[PDB]
Order: C-alpha cells, then structure tokens, then sequence
C-alpha cells in the first residue's frame, strides 16, 4: 500500500517543481507570441498548485503525511531541470512538451500502483490526467511540427 | 421558382463539403498557430453545419425536399476540393479564403435568384451572409498579406 | 479489433448518423414535430461532437483520421433508412435502432481499448456506454404501452 | 392601402389576434394542454408587440394610431372565432388561419413599403414575413400525416 | 347583494383591457421633456394590465364560469374613466394615471370583500397584493403631483 | 374538536412522505409517447413534496412539538390516496395525480380552518399560499383531462 | 447480492438515510445548529439523488426498483438511530456512521459491477467511492484533537 | 383603546432604528473563535434593520401622518432593550438577539391587531410577514442555544 | 456620388459628432444634467462605432479610411456649434438637427449602394435610417407642447 | 484632531446624514419625486457603509467606536435640517451643502492621516474626496442655468 | 493651479490624438496576426477614448473648459506623428511602445503638478494610469526582444 | 534597502507562506476543521498571487525574479513552523504571526517605494497593508475573550 502513497508523494513534489518552472516560462519567455504564451503557462501553473494540493489531500485519506516542506519537496522533484531564465516561444513549448510526458509517464505508474491496491479513487484521478495530457500533447506536438 | 430551391440545394450541398473540409484544417494543421487556426477552424465548421441546416429548412419551407443521401451530398458538391492531409497555419488562411470567396459568390447567386423570384426571406438570407463574408474576407486578406 | 480501426469505424458512423438524424429532424410530422424536431437536433450535435472526439483519438494516437466523404460513406456501417417522411413514433423506433447500434460498437471499442491498456479510449466508450443505457431506457419505455 | 393605412389595419388586426389568442390560450383541452397554452402565450405576447410597433410606425410617420377600441374592432378582419373551447389540433389549425392572414398583410405592407421608398417599414414587413413562413411550415408539418 | 367574486373579475378583466389599450395611448401621445420616462414608466403599466386581464379570466376560469372573449363584451363592460385626448403633458398623464390607479384600487377592494365574504383565500390574497401595490403606487404619484410647502 | 393545527400539520408531514414516494412511481414506470414530459413533471412534484415534508416538519417544531422522525409512524400515519400499480400511461398518471392534489388541496383547506381557530397567521398564509398553488394547478390538470366542446 | 439486488439494497438505504438526516437536520442543538442544519439539508438532498439513481440503474438493468414504502422500510439496513435530539458533535459521529456504511456499500457494489462488466453500474460506484472517501476524510478530521 | 397603526408603525420606526445601531454594536464588537460569521449574521441583521425603518416610515406616509425625521424623537421614543456593553462573547450576542427577536415579534403581533381591527389588509400582510420571518428565526435561535438532551 | 465617397464623408462626420457630442455632454446645465450627460455618452459611443463601421467597410471595398485628423476635419460638413454651455432642451434641439443629417446623409448612402448592387452597403444603411427615423420621433416629441 | 477623533466625528455625521437623506428620500414633492427617492437611497446606503467604515477604522487603530446613539446624536455637526418637505431643487441644493460638508472632513482626515504615516486612513480618505468632488461637479452642473 | 489643468487639457489633447492614430494600427495592420492586433488596438482607442473623457472631466471639475475644439485637439497634440498607413504586426507593437512611453512621461508629469497643488484626485488618477502602463511597457518590451 | 531588494525578499516569503499555508490547510483537526481548512486555501491562494506579483513588479524594474526553489527557500525569512498539526485556534494564531510579518515588510516596501518615487510599487504596499490591517483587526477579534 505504500507504493500508492510513495507515488502521490513524489508526484506532489514534482507539481511543485513545476509551479516553480512553469512560472520562469510565464515571466521570461520573449518574442510576438509573449502574451499568449504568458496566458498559457498561467493556466497551466494553476493546474500545478492544484495537482500539488490534490496529491497531498489524497495521501492524507489514506493515512499517511503529505511534505510540509521546501526542503523535501525540493530534495525530492525529479521532473526535468532548467537551467535558463529566458526563452523563445517555440523553446518553452518544446519545455512544457517534455514536462508534460514526465507527468503522463508518472500518471501511468500512478494507475498501476493503485491498480495493484484496488484503488479505485486514486485510479480515477490517475486516469483522468492521462486523459487531459495525451490530449494537451497532442496538440503540443502539432504546434512544435511542420507541414509535410 | 425551381432556380430559388436548385441554388439552396447547392449550397446545402457545399455546406456539407466545407464541413467536412473545415474539420480537416482543424484537425491537420501544424505549427506556432495550431491552437488558434483549430479554434478559427472549429467555429468555421460550426456555421457550416448551421449553414446546412438553414439551406435544407428554406428549401422545405419552400414546398421540395432537402436532400438526405450523403451519396447526393457528395456528388453536388462543387466547393474547391483539396488533396492535403497537412497544413501550415498560412496554408489553411488561404484555403479558407478561397472557400469563403466560391461561398461569397454562391450566396450573390442565391440572392440573384430570390430577386428573380420577389423572394424576400431567401435574399434576407442572403444578403446576411454577403455582409459576413464580404466582412471575414477582409480579415483573411490582411491576414495574408504584408506590409508596404 | 484495433482501437484506432475501431474509432475510424465509429468517426465514419458518427457522419452517418450526424445526416440521418437531420432527415429525422427536418421530415418528422404530426403532433409531436417540435419536441421531435428538438430532439434530433440535439441528437444531431452529439453526433457532430462525436465525429470529432473520435477523429482527434485517432490523431493523438498517431494514426490519419478520415478527411474524404467518400471514404466516411463507403465505411459507414450504421442502419440505413430509404424514408423521408416519418410519424414521431418512428422517428423514436429508428433513433432506438440508431443508438442500439452506437451502444454495440462503443462495448467493442471498450474491450479493445481494455486490451490496448488504453485507459483514455476507454473512459471515452464508457461514458458513452452510460449515456446510451440512460437513453435507451427512456426510449423504450416511451414506446411501451403500460400493463 | 398606403403604408400607413395598411400599418392601422395591421394595428386593429394584432390587437384582434391579441384577445383570440387569450380565448385559445384559456380554452384549449386535452393532452396538450400546457404546450398550446404556453406557445399561445407566447403568441399573444408577439401580438402585442405587433400593436405597439404599427402604431409607433404610424407616428413615425406623422400620422395617429388608433387609440379608440371601438375602432379597433370596427376595423379587424383577421378571422373570427365562434369558439370559446378547442382541441389542441383546432387551435393550431386556427392559429394556422391567423397566421396565413398575417403572413399575407406583411407581403402587403412590403409592397407598400416598396412602392413609396420606406426601408424601413419594408424591412419590418420582411422579417416578419421571414417569421410567419418559417413558423407556417412547422405548423404545417404539425397538422399532416406521413407519407 | 354587491355582485360574487366572479362577476367582480369579470368587471376588473374588462376594466384591464380599457386600461391596457388606454395607458398605449399615454405611452405612445405624451409630448414634453420627460417624454421618454413617461413612455416608459407607461410601458410598465400596459404590461401589468396584460397580466391583470390574464389573471383575472384565469382565475373566473379555476371559480368554474367562463371568462370574456368578445371584444364587443370587454368595451362595452369597462368602467374604467374614459379619456378623450389623444395628446397629454407628462403632468396629465400623472394625474390621468392617478384617477386610473385610485379607480382599480377601489376595484380591488370591492374585489376583495367579495372574497372575504365568499371565504375565497386564493382571490382574497390577489386582491390585497393588487391594494398594497396601488397604495404605495398612489403615495409616489401623489408625492409627484404635489406642491411643497 | 377537529385536531389542532400541530397534528395537522403532522399528517400533512405523513402525507408528503408518502406522497413524495408515490410520485417516483409515477416518474419511474410512466410509458409511452409522453414519457419524458412526465418523467419531468413528476420530478418536479416529488421535489416540492419532499420540501414540504420539511416545511410541515419545521413549523411543528415552531410550534413546540416533535416532528415524526420515524418511517413506520410515517407509513402508519399517511392518508393520501394509495396506488396498487406500479405501470401507467401518460393519461393515467394525470388522472391519478388529480386524484393526489385534490386530497392535498382538501387537507390545506382544514389546515387553514385550523390555523384560523388558532390565530396562527404563520401557518394559514402557508395553508393559503398553497390553496392558491393547488386550485391553479388542479384547473390546468382538469382541462388536461377534458374533451372539448 | 448481483448487481440489481445491491442497487436494491441502496435503493431502501438511501430512503432510510434521507430519512435520518432530517432528524438530524431538524434535531440538532447547540452553537454549530446552523452549519450542521445546512449540512445535514445538503446531505438529504443527496440521499434523495441516489435513491432515484439506484431505482433507475435498475430499470435500466430491466428489472422493478422498490416503490412501496413499507418494503422500502424492511429492506433498509443503514445503522439505527434512536434519538431526536443531537449535539453537533454527535451528528457529525452519527453521519461519519452513516457514511461508513454506504462507502462499504457502494465498495460491494462495485465489486458486482466488476464481475458482471457493468461499466455504467461500476462507474457509478466509483464516483461515490470518491466522493465518501473525501468525506469521511474531512469528518474524520473534524471529529480529531490535534497532536 | 390600544394605539391605531400609524402610532404602532411610528414606534416600529423607532425601534427598527434603535435595533440598527444596536446590531453594529454586536457586529463590531463580538470576540471569540465564532468572530466572523456572527460579524455576518449581525451585518445581514442591521441591513434588515435600516429596510425595516424605511418601510415603517413610508407606510405611516402612505397612511397620511409623517414619518419620523428627527434622531432625538427616535432616540426618546425606541423601546427596543437597551444594552450596555460594548465587548460580547458569540453566546452574548446571540441570546441578546433572541432578546431582540422576541420583542419585534411582539411588537408585530400588536401591528397585526392594530392593522386587522382598522381592515388595513397592506399593513396586516405586513406585519404577518414579518410574525412568520421572526417565529422561524427565533426557532433556531432557540435551538442554538440549547443544550441537547 | 459614390458608396466609397459617401462612406468616407460620413467617416469624417462621425468623428465630428463624436467630438461635439462630448460638448453636450460635458456642458450641458441644468435640472435634467444627468439624464442629458448619459443620453449624449450612449450617443458619441454610437458615433465611434459609426467611425469604425464606416472606415472598415472603405477598406473591404479597397479604398483607404482616413487616418488623419487634419483629412477628418477639413471633409466634416455636419452642423457647427460655436456654443460649449448648453440647457437640456437646447441639446435635445441640436441632437434633432444632428440626428435629422445623418438621417439625410443615410439616405444619400442607401441610393448609392443600391445603385452599385452593394447590399451589404444597403443593410448598414437601411438599419441606420430605421434607427434614427425612430430617434428623430421620439426627439420630436420630447421637444412638442401637447394640444 | 487626531486621525481617530477625525473617524469618530465622521462616524457621528455620517449617521446623521443617514437620518437626513431618508428625510429627502420621504419627504421630497414634485415631477422629479422619483429620480430623487432613487438617489436619496443611493446616497443614505453610502451614510450607512461610511458609519460602519468610520466605526471598523477605529477599531483597527485601537480605539472603541461611537455605540450610543445619545453620544452619535451629540456630536454630529454637519449641517441642520429644520423641514419635512421639500421641491426637487431643494433637496439638491441640501445636499450639495451636504457633500461640502463631507469633502472638508474628508480632506481634514486626509491630512491628519498623512501626518500620523497612516496610509491606509490616508488612502480612505482621497478615494472618497475623489467621490464627491466629482458628485459636487454634477450637482454643480445641475444647479446651473446656462450662459 | 493652471498647472494641473494645463497638464490635463495637453493629456486631453494626446488622448484624441492616439484614438485616432490606434484605429490606423487596427484597420492597417498587415500579416498573421491581424486578428489580435486588430482586437488589441480596439481596446487600446476605447481606453484612449476613456481617458479624452476623463481629462476633460476633471479640468470641469477643476473649475476650467475642457477643450471642444477639433482644430484646438489638433493642434495641440504633441504624441508622436506617424506617416504610415500600413504596417507589420512588430511594428504596431513597437509604435505603441513608442505611444505608451509619451504617455508614462506624461502622466508622470501629470502626477507632479498634481503634487504641488495637493491635488489627491487628480494625483490618484495618475498613479492609476502610471501603473497601468508600466505593466503594459513592460509586457510589450518583452514581446519586442528576443531570448538570450 | 531597495525596491527590487524588498520586492525579491518578498517572494521568497510569498512562496514560504504558500507551502505554509497548505500545511495548516491539511492539518488542522477539530470541530472547526471546514472553515480553517476554506479559510486557509483562499490565504495560500493569495500567497500564490503575491508571489506572481512582487516577481512581475522586479521583471518591470529590469531585474530578474526569482525562478531557483534553493534560492526561495535559502532567502525566505518569515516565522518557521516545525509542526504539522492544528487546533483552529492554533491555526489563526499562526497566521496572526505570519500576518504581523507581512505588515512589516509591505510597509519596509511602502518606504522604499517613497524614497525611489516608486508610485507604483507604493500602490501595491499600500493596498496590501490596509488590506492586512483590516485581517489583523479581525483575527485579533477573533482570539480575544469578551470584557
Ligand atoms: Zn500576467
Ligand atoms: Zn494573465
Ligand atoms: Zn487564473
Ligand atoms: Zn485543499
Ligand atoms: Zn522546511
Ligand atoms: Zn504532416
Ligand atoms: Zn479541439
Ligand atoms: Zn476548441
Ligand atoms: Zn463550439
Ligand atoms: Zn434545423
Ligand atoms: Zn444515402
Ligand atoms: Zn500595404
Ligand atoms: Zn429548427
Ligand atoms: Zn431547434
Ligand atoms: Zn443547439
Ligand atoms: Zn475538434
Ligand atoms: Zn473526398
Ligand atoms: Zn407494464
Ligand atoms: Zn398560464
Ligand atoms: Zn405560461
Ligand atoms: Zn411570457
Ligand atoms: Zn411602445
Ligand atoms: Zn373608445
Ligand atoms: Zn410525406
Ligand atoms: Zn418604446
Ligand atoms: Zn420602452
Ligand atoms: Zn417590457
Ligand atoms: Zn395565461
Ligand atoms: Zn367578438
Ligand atoms: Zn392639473
Ligand atoms: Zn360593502
Ligand atoms: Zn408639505
Ligand atoms: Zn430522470
Ligand atoms: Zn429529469
Ligand atoms: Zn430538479
Ligand atoms: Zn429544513
Ligand atoms: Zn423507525
Ligand atoms: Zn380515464
Ligand atoms: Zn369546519
Ligand atoms: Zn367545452
Ligand atoms: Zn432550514
Ligand atoms: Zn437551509
Ligand atoms: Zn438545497
Ligand atoms: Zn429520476
Ligand atoms: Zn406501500
Ligand atoms: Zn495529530
Ligand atoms: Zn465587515
Ligand atoms: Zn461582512
Ligand atoms: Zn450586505
Ligand atoms: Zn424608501
Ligand atoms: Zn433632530
Ligand atoms: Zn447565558
Ligand atoms: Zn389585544
Ligand atoms: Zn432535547
Ligand atoms: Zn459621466
Ligand atoms: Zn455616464
Ligand atoms: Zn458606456
Ligand atoms: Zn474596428
Ligand atoms: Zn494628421
Ligand atoms: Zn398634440
Ligand atoms: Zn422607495
Ligand atoms: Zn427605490
Ligand atoms: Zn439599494
Ligand atoms: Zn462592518
Ligand atoms: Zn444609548
Ligand atoms: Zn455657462
Ligand atoms: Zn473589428
Ligand atoms: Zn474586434
Ligand atoms: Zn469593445
Ligand atoms: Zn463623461
Ligand atoms: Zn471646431
Ligand atoms: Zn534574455
Ligand atoms: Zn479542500
Ligand atoms: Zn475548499
Ligand atoms: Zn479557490
Ligand atoms: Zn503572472
Ligand atoms: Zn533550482
Ligand atoms: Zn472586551
């Protein structure tokens, strides 16, 4: 049963991680598509703090304690580090693109930890994000490419 | 009065053709622009469909019969055919340019026809969607041209 | 079979009925034509909505949805119908038939998405699964008489 | 009739419309009770409408409406109605009758309009002939039989 | 020996369609710098006689007799005042509005004691929000019309 | 002698119960052309049943006595009409729900009588509100049911 | 029980808990009454919400839901409570009973939806699984000293 | 003997606003874990306040005497409890209110007689309005501040 | 002359009735100030529109708006006010001779585009003459003494 | 005075010009009854936010605010009211004379509170002088006859 | 005191000035992104409007006439000049930086006599504006560069 | 020190106060756990903004924000809490504490603001020091005992 809950913790360190990073994207990306981009990586901050409370909540109803602090969460991220502060458009899709897989592979080990426990909840939260980034990767994918 | 009900059939037809079309551009785009060409493309698709719906009900309002067989549909359909699967953003703005122009003067002809026949319900109708895409055709223009 | 040829199948009976639905809408007569003619328009947009959804699983999943209306018709399984002018007890028949159908081909596109361990497709078939159970109860009691 | 004669004949004839549609919308019976009393609802409510906005044309154009309701009767010609209780199907046959009669009065109106230059009344006669002929076809879709 | 609920809904229907096609008359005639407030302020009004013509034949209905559906029958029924003109000031229109407003108030009381004395809470109920509306309606039109000291 | 305004108002809770109950049969096992709108309209019924199962609960408790808590007194006490059915047609349904609101409507009128005796203006404007709710509907269900002229 | 005759069983439990939580929504007493009155009215709402939705499941499923109250009576088997009159505390403890009970329930309930791939019944469960297991987590919470 | 409506109106007028500082006294001044939704409760409660006082005022002008218009006469004529404190624990607060609660349900209680032996069906729906919003108020006051069995 | 030509006089004559609405609006005395200085807000933020409106369409028909100030107030030829203090009947009387060549210069727009078979030309002006021939009564009769 | 004795004495006019407003709310006679009864309320709901405003101000700085009526009524100073009647202009000439008087106390507590570094005082201050120096610009505009 | 109103009536000038020069961005600009453009500048001439209404306003209330003259508009207004008539989409965006700029320094002007007269409320008005415009140079400054 | 100084300062306590924040938020436990823990989510919601904000206003400045999670965690400074368990009152008097330290440091930026002529970032500390001004008075309230 710990495997679910070990899961839930490192994913709530790496949607930290990711509020973080997702904010350098917001202030630091340069170029004509700035507000766009700056809109985009505000939403998906939002949906970072969200994931963030959601995996801590979840782990408390199972019994456990979720990481109260920046330390832990700090030692613990393992999504992808950037060591720029300033972008084009297209880098930070190409960023966000790569952060997005990280979270999809991580959903996926999150369904099958809870797939082995009987965990219907944790299995549902776990699949309703998978559903929401093969979407969003989609679309990620067909702005990055070009036309044959 | 078969030239008011023959030209309405056409375009039901043609409205057809271009949402099939619109979803190709919506679906096959790619590049930085791919988020706001599928959402152009997706509200395009939606007034075809609606354009298909109206072209069917004035034609029954006018005492003949819509066409049902989506084997007729396709046969009728004279809007400008494209062969493509993939697309730049640029590539759709012109395509769709051209499909608003074959519309624009399909909608003349219509308005023609309805004068013809003292017709005033179909020529308001008409008349509606000259203004809109002599609107819309504008845009697209500016869109693809550049700058002195 | 695949869940890709699966979803192709249900995009091209999704244009299929998304035409069909429009002859229910616009040659329904009788006393019931409004709410019959609101219907199916409703119906019509699900069926618009679902063309799409399932032509975009194909593309996330890195396969071509469909884009020739020829191909959408010679593919589109779905009940025929040779009428144009209906009473509102048959258009509720057909539209019954209609989604029995859908109902059968989103069951193969679970258990293939199952197979595939395709947890998005599947949460898609599901869905819609309930919906049409929900739907299919309520149209068979509107063509039931009482005991 | 000029333009102004035919907008106070079209005044006297919504405010005809106005009370009959109140009888029918009191009087129906039947299953379909609640549908016919809120379309006739509805129904009247557009009358009323009508009434303010042939007499405001009227004005607009620098003559008096009708204020009298002795002359609002003297001068209705929509079709009278014994009937003071119906069926649903009667009512929307009836309603089919008094929508006929509008439907011609507004192509009068428009080549009235026409003939003396006024868009603008032109263009009031027009979107209601739009109304009137969309709606005729849907009643008249509800009062058949299929084929 | 005054009339039942029903003859005195009767009345008060045919009384809301004079008042009806009456207050058109205001709303579409008055002349003056608060030409558009009066306009409005009429529109309001005829509205709520479409209402009250409506509730009233509705409720003859649910009381079991029929409600009025001649036009001939609603003229020559109401009696509601008359008005001759057909060009008002906004302070005739005022005081025009005043004498319609005092005429159904007393309506509606006559309305309501009917009620009362038949035990009909449904009706009663109508009449007494319809007073409470024309009393405080009454105190602002009067406040309107009046001098200061 | 006729019970107090509490133990009306305790049968009138039983009443709502049951009749909250009763409804859901209706809006389950409805067949035919006009299922839907039935389906609707008893959704709506049954939910202002169970609202005034609470109201009639809460005004007991105003009153100073205990609200029946208990699903055997509630079945015990009901008195509304039962049905040994559990299959209707449209007409059916119309015609056994008249049946429901005319004992509703007959029980708010000895409920207002009740309150009258009692000077509790609380609960008559309650009775009366809903007299008004019931006469207005029971006239749209009866010319439902009619056939025309 | 097979799927149908699990529904059934939440058919009558959710009568019985909308039932209960009017005594507590009405009985209890105290500085929290408000909130708790709220609460416990959110709470019945939601009891009425699934006794129509078990009812339905089974008539979808083609079999009768429970319509006389006195089986409804019978068949229940939620906790039992004996009293009329409740400090908010002892609400919250009697509610965090209550939703125990169903959170095992609907766990059985899912289980049969599994062995009998009922999708649309199995979705259903879960969706409440999640909704309890949130609950009870916050109830628990609330219920706690610190440490 | 006991005053018409207009003198009760009047001495309602100057409670209402008696009671509207009163109530800011509470809502400033609570203390405790409760602080914010009695802060709330409170607000919602002065808001009532001053609405009363207006409507209480513009009914004595619709019945032809003057409203008040001087702070020294609605100071010398409010009957309302006086508190003399200004620091309140949440209980404090709420069985004070209870204390207000049951002296403006009095006092409507004396306006509905006042109103039903003038035959002023406007007020009477007035103050029983008001009897029905306090009688369910004070029912949960009541329950608030009680301990269960 | 031409739809072009009109488009752009009436281009120019927006922009001046833009800016003397603001006169109104800001200098206007008197107990009716409010009623006035809202009135003439709705009314220059419909001259802006009109600005807009009438560049757009020059353009979509190839020709170039006008850009500079100088052009705009050289070509304006709508009323002169060398007045900036008005009283509310004085505005209501200038807005009438504002709104009455507007209404002229419509005309002149709506024959031009007819002539050119521009129906989208037409529309504008034909909804611009219905709007202000409804205006222009109302503004007369707020400036009329009864009988 | 000090910042907190500037909020009391504002807290003390402001429930005084709560009570006088409703005065002009009652007791105003004349064409403009309405606009006056709507503004008036507008303006007395304003009194009553600024009492409360005054009053929690207060208590964030440390002091008790005004509780007893005797003592509001004692200490208000802003101008006295002797009538019960009054014409439209009246009553906007009284309050015109009012907001003057809230102006100069409000710049009063402006500068008190710039002198104690209290910027959040400060702040209260300025937004409300930027109120009525535009209303008073208004009220100005209304008393006008024009030149 | 003339100082104020001195500053808000050459404001009152400016605003006129770049309500008409922002509809020559949206109705000339040229390329991709047309659309936004187009919508940017509508709702920068509706805040250019605003603020010409809101400087004469306060001038009234300051006790001066508001200028009602569009030769006196004209010939007072000292925003920068354009010659252009159609442009790229960078370089509306850099003219409008350029605008923006003229308009900071001006409201900051604008701030100062506020300051010496004691003026509150024309001052706040300002400082409303100063800080609105530092957040938009800010943002615009960012779409003109480009990434390190 | 400097704005930017002060302004980077501050976010590094506005990401410190955000993970705070949710820690009382999980953590709290008793009969007022519902309010504590909504009460908590809108304050760690606001930390959120105020973090995005002092970032923004340094990037204005031409300085860099703070984009390193070391670096936050290495320069925040307000009150450390070594427990991850709460009593409600226990909660409020932490963020009494937390809400003290804001105060000051809004205010150390409301003074560099002045001394840089800074209007903007001036505006920024002086909405937030009323606003936490206001918060302080009421949970100061909140924890006290009544006279
Ligand atoms: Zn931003
Ligand atoms: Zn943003
Ligand atoms: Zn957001
Ligand atoms: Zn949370
Ligand atoms: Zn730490
Ligand atoms: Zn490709
Ligand atoms: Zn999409
Ligand atoms: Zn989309
Ligand atoms: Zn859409
Ligand atoms: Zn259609
Ligand atoms: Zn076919
Ligand atoms: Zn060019
Ligand atoms: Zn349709
Ligand atoms: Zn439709
Ligand atoms: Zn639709
Ligand atoms: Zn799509
Ligand atoms: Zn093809
Ligand atoms: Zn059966
Ligand atoms: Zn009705
Ligand atoms: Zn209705
Ligand atoms: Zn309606
Ligand atoms: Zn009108
Ligand atoms: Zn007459
Ligand atoms: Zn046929
Ligand atoms: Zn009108
Ligand atoms: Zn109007
Ligand atoms: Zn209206
Ligand atoms: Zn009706
Ligand atoms: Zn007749
Ligand atoms: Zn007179
Ligand atoms: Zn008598
Ligand atoms: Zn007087
Ligand atoms: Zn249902
Ligand atoms: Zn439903
Ligand atoms: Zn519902
Ligand atoms: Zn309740
Ligand atoms: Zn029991
Ligand atoms: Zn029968
Ligand atoms: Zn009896
Ligand atoms: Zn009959
Ligand atoms: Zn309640
Ligand atoms: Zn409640
Ligand atoms: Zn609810
Ligand atoms: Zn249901
Ligand atoms: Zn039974
Ligand atoms: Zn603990
Ligand atoms: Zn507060
Ligand atoms: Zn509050
Ligand atoms: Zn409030
Ligand atoms: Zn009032
Ligand atoms: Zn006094
Ligand atoms: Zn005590
Ligand atoms: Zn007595
Ligand atoms: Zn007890
Ligand atoms: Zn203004
Ligand atoms: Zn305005
Ligand atoms: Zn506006
Ligand atoms: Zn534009
Ligand atoms: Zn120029
Ligand atoms: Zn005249
Ligand atoms: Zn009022
Ligand atoms: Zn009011
Ligand atoms: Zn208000
Ligand atoms: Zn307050
Ligand atoms: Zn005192
Ligand atoms: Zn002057
Ligand atoms: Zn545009
Ligand atoms: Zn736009
Ligand atoms: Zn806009
Ligand atoms: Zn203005
Ligand atoms: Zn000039
Ligand atoms: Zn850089
Ligand atoms: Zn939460
Ligand atoms: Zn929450
Ligand atoms: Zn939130
Ligand atoms: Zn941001
Ligand atoms: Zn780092
Ligand atoms: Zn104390």
């Amino acid at each position: 049963a710990m495997s679910v809950t070990k899961q839930l913790l490192q994913m709530q360190a790496d949607a930290h991680h990711l509020w973080v990073k997702f904010h350098n994207y917001h202030w630091n990306v340069k170029g004509l598509q700035f507000f766009s981009i700056h809109e985009y990586t505000e939403k998906a901050y939002e949906e970072m703090a969200e994931l963030f409370d959601s995996c801590a909540e979840r782990v408390l109803q199972l019994g456990e304690k979720a990481i109260t602090c920046q330390k832990v969460l700090m030692e613990n991220a393992k999504s992808p580090k950037v060591a720029k502060d300033c972008f084009t458009p297209l880098e930070v899709i190409e960023l966000i693109k790569q952060d997005y897989e990280y979270l999809l592979a991580e959903f996926k080990k999150l369904n099958e930890a809870a797939e082995k426990e009987s965990d219907t909840t944790t299995a549902a939260f776990a699949q309703e994000n998978i559903a929401k980034y093969e979407k969003s990767l989609w679309m990620i994918g067909a702005t990055l490419q070009g036309a044959c």
